[PDB]
């Protein structure tokens, strides 16, 4: 059960061992694609690779992007995780975006990070501005935006200028969570959780929602942890048959280094506890939770 496992982590403080022994025991899968030389300059880090098998196909060409699909079998959710596209691959973000029938994206860094350009400016920041991707004959249009305290909504509008249809892709911006850091509570991580949640955005009847940070493991991995185990959770009504690491260490096997810091991990355990307050029929925890993340301020 994890309230007693996160307790003792903490008492032995050994959250670094836990992460390690994770580190040792993920998957190891090849990325021959990512590294041929044609697409080098269609990875933004050295490090960061989708694992062949897992890796999301254009239908292109040249069929690459950095991005990853994962299938959480057992949870009945998948979801895309990717990197922060390049100047040079906006085009091939929106494309799969519109091949894979995603109606949400959730983006958990901002363009600039810590002196560096962490993600390119891929939609448009004023309505009368709208941005023609070229290369994949995709229109994108900004339609609306609500702007809260830490966090962003964008209405987009993706307009295949082949067949002319349009569809409406909700944007999620998360704009106060460091790079290899952890969000300013958990409150303020589920009261984002849950409105990606609520937008349907999750719904099988949709494609995969696109998961990003820069890198696509780090933040995008401990997001996706976190809703995998409340689902879970939710679809038993039972809180302690849900093993955090071992759902960590299966969305590794779709793309490597989900997870970047153990206090990520210790996150991931905080948010999954306190959602589960929520899960197990609290339903007033959920404007708690706005409450405590000060989103309506400035
Ligand atoms: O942009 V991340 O370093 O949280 O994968």
């Amino acid at each position: 059960e994890m309230e007693k496992e996160f307790e003792q982590i903490d008492k032995s403080g050994s959250w670094a061992a836990i992460y390690q022994d994770i580190r040792h025991e993920a998957s190891d899968f090849p990325c021959r694609v990512a590294k041929l030389p044609k697409n080098k300059n269609r990875n933004r880090y050295r490090d960061v690779s989708p694992f062949d098998h897992s890796r999301i196909k254009l239908h292109q060409d040249n069929d690459y992007i950095n991005a990853s699909l994962i299938k959480m079998e057992e949870a009945q959710r998948s979801y895309i995780l990717t990197q922060g596209p390049l100047p040079n691959t906006c085009g091939h973000f929106w494309e799969m975006v519109w091949e894979q029938k995603s109606r949400g994206v959730v983006m958990l860094n901002r363009v600039m990070e810590k002196g560096s350009l962490k993600c390119a400016q891929y939609w448009p920041q004023k309505e009368e501005k709208e941005m023609i991707f070229e290369d994949t004959n995709l229109k994108l249009t900004l339609i609306s935006e609500d702007i809260k305290s830490y966090y962003t909504v964008r209405q987009l509008e993706l307009e295949n200028l082949t067949t002319q249809e349009t569809r409406e892709i909700l944007h999620f911006h998360y704009g106060t969570w460091p790079d290899f850091g952890v969000p300013e509570s958990p409150a303020s991580f589920l009261n984002f959780l849950f409105k990606v949640r609520e937008s349907g955005s999750l719904s099988p009847e949709h494609g995969p929602v696109v998961v990003h940070c820069s890198a696509g493991i780090g933040r995008s991995g401990t997001f996706c942890l976190a809703d995998t185990c409340l689902l879970l959770m939710d679809k038993r009504k039972d809180p302690s048959s849900v093993d955090i690491k071992k759902v960590l260490l299966e969305m590794r096997k779709f793309r490597m280094g989900l997870i970047q810091t153990a206090d990520q991990l210790r996150f991931s355990y905080l948010a999954v506890i306190e959602g589960a307050k929520f899960i197990m029929g609290d339903s007033s925890v959920q404007d708690q939770w706005k409450e405590l993340s000060h989103e309506d301020l400035e």
